[PDB]
């Protein structure tokens, strides 16, 4: 028993998702190939980039069903079953991607800020082990929606998928975990790792001032894109959880920010477009590899 009249919940999310699919699929495939090249050269950073590309590819694969759901004004009719699987993928790959971004940041921090050390933690085998642990933890930690009902039809025409208004207590605590452990904690680790990388780079003499400025701009760009993409949705999620725990029966806030909520959820999908650009297509080596792969293709 809550409204929704996101009058722009049928124009912005579907068009943005169409653009995301169309641009990400080639860029993400090329990024996956470049990460495969990096793994071939015994570089562990290719493992984390490869896993990030895999997660983004799964997100883009599940996206068109959400485009059809949004085009029917929040009506998902595929089944009880595809709702659960595809919504789980859709709502979990954001956190898998942020976990692997934090893994990339910490790996770069170990390589740059602490060279000549931690060579054991800088192998492909340990990268694969860390990736497996990250995957298992993220799927296990985000497994609560799999064990509950995934599809709810309200009094009105539209039927939701993984959402419900008013929301539930268990999903409230789940959202608190996602905001504070799923997103805020890995983002804090990314910020600390890139701050350490910047300090170490400023402590170096081989790199010129222009290269240091370029590195600082790239790191700030990574942090800022992650925050801009993932901040509105998580802030609205935390707000919804806070008012639901505070007074459940006063859904005047659910109707007040329903359109902004779905708009922010759609905006979060731009991270799987930014990642191939920010991790493969901005540096010369990966762009050259992608180039060799396309000309040979």
């Amino acid at each position: 028993g809550c409204h929704v009249d996101s009058r722009v919940d049928h124009l912005f999310p579907p068009s943005l998702y169409i653009f995301v699919i169309g641009v990400g699929l080639p860029t993400n495939c090329l990024a996956l190939w470049a990460a495969y090249r990096q793994v071939q050269q015994r570089n562990e950073l290719g493992v984390y980039l490869m896993n990030l590309s895999i997660a983004d590819l799964l997100y883009i694969c599940t996206l068109p069903l959400w485009v059809d759901y949004f085009l029917h004004h929040d009506n998902w009719i595929h089944g009880p079953g595809s709702c659960k699987l595809f919504g789980f993928i859709f709502y979990t790959n954001i956190y898998i991607s942020i976990a692997f971004l934090c893994c990339i940041s910490v790996d770069r921090y170990l390589a740059v800020a602490h060279p000549l050390r931690f060579a054991r933690l800088r192998r492909v085998k340990t990268a694969v082990a860390v990736s497996s642990v990250v995957w298992a933890t993220e799927l296990g930690a985000n497994s609560a929606p799999l064990f509950h009902d995934e599809l709810f039809r309200d009094r009105y025409n539209h039927t939701f998928c993984f959402e419900k208004f008013p929301m539930e207590g268990w999903v409230a605590w789940m959202n608190l975990y996602r905001v504070f452990v799923g997103f805020l904690f890995p983002w804090a680790l990314m910020l600390l790792s890139y701050r350490g990388i910047l300090r170490a780079v400023r402590g170096s003499v081989s790199t010129e001032r222009q290269e240091k400025a370029k590195i600082k701009r790239l790191a700030l760009s990574l942090i800022a894109i992650v925050l801009v993409c993932f901040a509105p949705y998580h802030v609205l999620l935390l707000s919804r959880s806070a008012i639901y725990l505070g007074r459940p029966w006063d859904c005047g806030f659910e109707e007040r920010v329903f359109s902004a909520y779905h708009s922010s959820l759609a905006f979060t999908s731009l991270n799987c477009v930014a990642d191939p650009i920010l991790y493969c297509l901005v540096n010369e080596g990966a762009r050259s590899d992608v180039a060799k792969a396309l000309h040979n293709l």
